[PDB]
């Protein structure tokens, strides 16, 4: 075929992360949909995302998930990593579970494993992990679980691959769009899935990060003054800021360099509504200068 | 390779000792008359507890580390296929533990197996060395029991179905003593069963009940939880086997209402509850872990409870209130 | 041996036809990568009513005639072996009538198969011939109907995980018109399926419910049940697979209480409920049959349901009340 | 072995009868405990009972079932004979469940089938199937379904077997003694289950026929005068009888042939409360002659 780009490459998925005591799959994220392997998920692909973009179809040919140590060699425990073809099966809850699934891969947290995912022969679909059928788009679904270790940054997880690519088409949005409203509940979103919202109240915003990186975000809202309360619950870096608030009506941007699964909060809001946040990707060197 | 100032027949301690374990699928085939499977379940974490003889972790040695199969807390996939036979027999059966931790851990893990399915604990340390099928190891190695089969057909069942010395092949358990306080290892069972006989699939749901003044307590069906205390003021079931059930819990007490908790590990996902006069009704969606807690606090003249476990996901959720 | 006044080329009609079934065992064999399970099953029996075009007994055809496997109704036995896979191919897939009635019978019995899973119904014995998949005979003879076999993994997976299309193979159905009003044969399935990817084991509970005020109702797991009326004065839930089950159902009326029957085949073994203000709970041991009824009557301004459905023994019997 | 004796018969098992759109397991009859494979169970063994009454342990060499129409050629419907190992498991319900059984044999009501139990090697105990645990003391289980046919008595079933039996001991009692009470509700029962006690009132006495066959019955009770209302309300004939009733304390033999599953009735009770009933198998000549 002549329509048809393949690519070999191997990109960064996520830090593998523990807490004493706990089981804690995949960091303590949960929702297990932005673990779907499509590849447009800008959280398993953040470097294929902006050329998958460009595309309609894709077919994995090799697929191969890696773990390498952050930490050292008396650290106790254990790492997991694991593939369900159903993209849409639960998570493993015990370990019990976790033992269960065909393709599993577990090893003490300062040695190295890998994972290999067994690819098929079909083109699917590149889409959004929530735009139809998962069963439909998505290979499978990708997961990792660390137990009886301690709590830290235990080790990266890269994925190496080769796809093919299919069909060219104008580029789907490399940016985001999510808006929220007060007065409602619907909190549509556009764009990849870089940001998420975990409230918006009227005193408060906070915007949690599920795709580590360097950003330039715009947060956009309606309150009755005040706003200025800026700060990342989480591991992440606010490396260059602008604000502006009055009445019914301010404005934030920002060049963070969130992380892992860092957050973003306006704390002295008053009297807030609408609002809307614009995340796009970049460096640093993308700082915001105007002040 | 290599190793600094030495002779040889040193013997040189590492650090730690990585051993990888990977995923693995399950045979069938069948031996004319029978159905074999060759597997590999996760048992359970073996725990150990800072001056304690920590016996089969909290627990204690009771009727589910029964080896049958039909034993959800030893065989969680099994169960399912085992559920559609009448009669099983274990060609070969062993034990794996995989260390979780390092080599300055020190203390001592044991691994035991004893024919009689309802034998009492190791009392000590002592008692402990006398079983026959025995492996004791440093917590940082690797071992693994293998459990002696015979050949005899016996039925597939769960503990509640007359005398346990009939249908269980023998009984699972192990021991942590001196040591710290931490997870140890994983404890893997490998198995090759002949499934015989095959029928109409038998229920895998649970039906714990008790009365109350009688005193007695009935189970029917799989061992996910198991009856702690009776009381007129409390009630509480705790989990065997970890997992995600939606359990339903009917019993009678005089008004009042009941207030739920996850003491130990384990979430409540969806709640639903009707109280009053002398019946109450909680039906919910747990997720809990071994030795974790469903108590039904602040009861009031509560007698004759029942519980149904299921198992299910998390997204089975209850959806009333 | 030798009949009467006959010449060759006669054809000699008998009264009636035994044909003899006899119970046949499951094989299992692991094609390297799959487990391949062979055994025959129960689908229904098929019955017509005098002077109706009849199909697929009363029903009609809906989402549990669809081939997946995974299908309690299609493969009661089969359901608890597939639930520990992903993914699932047909190898080879028969249906087969055995007549249940003697030559003076008359009438039709048809089977049909079609590839849209969710295919709506033959309209009328004209459009019945229509399908390419189709078995016409009197319903005293004896027949079977062979269904293509595609090449294809398709998820193991309950009719409610999006298009049908995706997931199974087809729709299996029958009619009967002219003729009788009787059971008029047994309808069993021969299958060869490969089953891939083991998983740890799918939920086999029904999570099914409504509102009211919104109009939808959700279903997660199995379809045993079906709910047939909404309502605020009755729920009545329908039985789409015969057996024993211990149900239970929480909903919101405004007080007053509930009256439970089994319209149709069925009796109830062990009833419990708790009845008041906007909360009510049933929980109960049935035993029922395809296409009866499980009716909550009496109701009073009843928003809200949901059900839970497991498979159980009579004996599983609730003990409170 | 020479304390051990080998038979070979075959016996009268029941009549299988299936009633007009029902299922009809086992007749109607329901408990599957008088369905143990022991023998011992007056109800399959109604020849070899004599025998095994007199030794400890059975082993089965053959064990086979026939079904034997009794009804014509044009009878439709379907008749089935099915086998447990598990004594203990209940029946099937629908028709779905009996076609999983491994052991099966279904054919139409006219013709002829068998049903051939696979024998073990290993000796059992010759009890009640009541003297504890089923799975110890029984081969297995043994039941039949008629579906979709007519209202009627469609076939004889017969077993046909070759049995050791081992260790003579002192004879179990071939009779039975059934006793209620009437000031409790406690039901002690002694001997074989030929018959049992649907209901003790006050106002009348019920007692259902578990095994065909020609019998002697001594019941005797505690009323207030009254008693003479002896029935059948089954398929039988009270031979002969002989009654007395005074006080608290009245007297009732009979000599019945009761038979497939049917009933007696004692109706014009006034104020009873204890009650027993004597059961003896015997023939029609020894017929009651006081009167
Ligand atoms: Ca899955
Ligand atoms: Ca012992
Ligand atoms: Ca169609
Ligand atoms: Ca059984």
């Amino acid at each position: 075929a002549k329509g048809s780009v393949r690519i070999t490459h191997r990109e960064y998925v996520s830090v593998l992360s523990g807490t004493n005591g706990e089981f804690l799959r995949n960091n303590g994220t949960g929702p297990n949909n932005d673990f779907s392997i499509n590849p447009l998920n800008p959280f398993l692909f953040p470097w294929l995302v902006n050329i998958a973009a460009n595309f309609d179809q894709y077919k994995f040919n090799s697929l191969r998930f890696e773990y390498v140590p952050l930490v050292n060699t008396t650290t106790n425990g254990r790492v997991a990593l694991y593939f369900d073809k159903d993209s849409e099966d639960p998570g493993p809850d015990d370990r019990a579970a976790l033992a269960n699934y065909a393709h599993l891969s577990e090893i003490s947290p300062w040695a190295i494993t890998k994972l290999t995912v067994p690819t098929d022969n079909v083109k699917r679909f590149i889409s959004d992990t929530s735009s139809g059928d998962p069963k439909l788009i998505n290979l499978g679904q990708f997961g990792w679980v660390a137990y009886s270790g301690p709590t830290a940054e235990l080790g990266d997880i890269f994925v190496e691959y080769t796809v093919d690519l299919f069909e060219a088409q104008p580029t789907s949005p490399l940016l985001e769009s999510l808006f929220r409203e007060s007065a409602s509940s619907v909190q549509t979103r556009m764009g990849l899935p870089y940001f998420s919202l975990e409230v918006a109240s009227a005193t408060d915003l906070v915007w949690q990060a599920r795709v580590p990186g360097t950003y330039v975000v715009t947060i956009i809202f309606n309150s009755t003054v005040g706003g200025l309360t800026p700060s990342i619950s989480g591991g992440g870096t606010i490396n260059s800021s602008f604000s502006v608030s009055t009445a019914g009506s301010s404005a934030y941007v920002a060049n963070i360099t969130i992380r892992v699964n860092a957050n973003l909060s306006l704390s002295g809001l008053t009297g807030a509504t609408n609002a809307q946040l614009f995340a796009v990707r970049a460096i640093t060197e993308n700082a915001v200068q105007v002040v």
